[PDB]
């Protein structure tokens, strides 16, 4: 039934074995330090992951697996420190970069938003600490503001912490341009160097938020709205910022991200002149059919058991029985209404979401824009990186 075809009925070699997960991918993807391994050292993750196979930890969720990640971070910690002390700030920075990849991969895939205790969860508080301490000795530094909710309701909580990045010159006289990450299930503020180094390449603010039910997201995952009330409460403090246009904004989320993309273009049209929805699922990835396998495929671990927290929900019985009527953007009809300009990017043999998912939205509302990289799985890296950039600069354009 899906585009997917065969590989749909196919149990991919790497799932439940973190052996095969390593020796075929992730230490291929942390070598070339690609995602989720960006930034990071093969130095760091190799004996970990030797340890963790010795070990036969497979279960990614388990603190077994966290806690082997701790003691590398530590170490790069000190020797940062010791970097410092002797006047080296750029040995400095990418040692706590290095570290803050250690803290990554080690909460990979989700922070269970539910279980503030959790090791993954003081994991990520490391992360922030150490990527926030390496980008203080950058010459436009990440920072970290906590905007205060004013349009919360319900269940929301009171406090959204994004990351801003200004480019060289950025002034209350000459306001730049902004473009506001919206982050996924397993990438969260710290963990966009790249991107926010190319933003700023280009003469571009940089704003990195994360998405209802992950990290430190204030917004209700239970409630659909939730997100609308989370960007009427960012943009509404990007207006009161002196050096930063919301006249010229463009929203790029990334993986599961890509929902909230899609959504913004729709519910903040008036107020964006672009979205990017990279990897994005909005309607059959909630199909009780497509996630009866999405388990088997491209992704490092199983997913259903964190997609099942960060749509609100207790148990992942629930999830499958409700998600799609709850939150689909298609049986919502979120997607009947005109959008910004939409750029959809995947590639073709996505395992995690459909294709059918990018597919769809050409069957409603304002024309779609889309990209879409044959035999390539979820996100379709490394191709659909440049063409982001290239777009970016056509609707940002002067």
């Amino acid at each position: 039934r899906w585009i997917l075809g065969d590989k749909f009925d196919t149990v991919f070699p790497h799932k439940g074995s973190l052996k095969v997960l390593w020796e075929s991918r992730w230490k291929f993807a942390c070598s070339k330090s690609v995602y989720p391994f960006h930034d990071g050292s093969i130095e760091d993750f190799e004996p970990i992951f030797n340890h963790l196979i010795s070990k036969n930890i497979n279960d990614a969720a388990s603190d077994e697996y966290t806690q082997a990640f701790l003691p590398t971070a530590s170490a790069l910690e000190e020797k940062a420190a010791q970097a410092l002390q002797a006047g080296k700030h750029e040995e400095a920075s990418n040692l706590l970069c290095r570290a803050a990849v250690v803290y990554r991969i080690s909460r990979f895939p989700y922070v269970d938003i539910t279980k503030p205790n959790s090791i993954k969860r003081v994991a990520f508080e490391r992360q922030k600490q150490a990527y926030l301490k390496a980008t203080s000795l950058w010459t436009q530094p990440i920072r970290e503001v906590t905007v205060p909710h004013t349009y919360r309701t319900g269940n929301d909580g009171a406090h959204i912490p994004i990351y801003i990045r200004t480019p060289a010159g950025a002034d209350q006289s000459n306001p730049v341009p902004i473009v506001l990450i919206m982050t996924g299930l397993d990438g969260y503020r710290p963990d966009n160097s790249q991107r926010t180094h190319e933003i700023l390449a280009r003469g571009w603010a940089a704003v990195v938020a994360e998405i209802p039910g992950t990290a430190d997201c204030p917004a209700d995952p239970a409630d659909p709205a939730s997100p609308d009330r989370l960007w009427d409460s960012v943009l509404s403090y990007l207006d009161q910022r002196p050096e930063l246009n919301t006249a010229k904004m463009v929203v790029w989320g990334l993986s599961a991200g890509g929902y909230y993309a899609i959504r913004a273009a729709h519910t903040h049209r008036d107020r964006l002149l672009g979205a990017i929805a990279h990897g994005p699922g909005c309607h059959y990835y909630l199909d009780p059919e497509w996630l009866a396998k999405v388990n088997d495929h491209e992704y490092p671990f199983e997913i259903t058991a964190a997609w099942a927290t960060k749509h609100g929900y207790k148990t992942v019985e629930e999830f499958v029985a409700g998600a799609q009527k709850k939150f689909s953007l298609v049986e919502t009809g979120i997607v009947d209404q005109p959008s910004c300009r939409l750029l959809l990017l995947n590639g073709v043999d996505d395992g995690v979401v459909p294709i059918e998912d990018c597919l769809v939205l050409f069957e409603h509302g304002s024309p779609k824009e889309g990209r879409f990289y044959k035999g390539l799985p979820h996100m379709g890296y490394p191709n659909s990186l440049p063409v982001s950039y290239e777009w970016l600069e056509q609707v940002l354009a002067s």
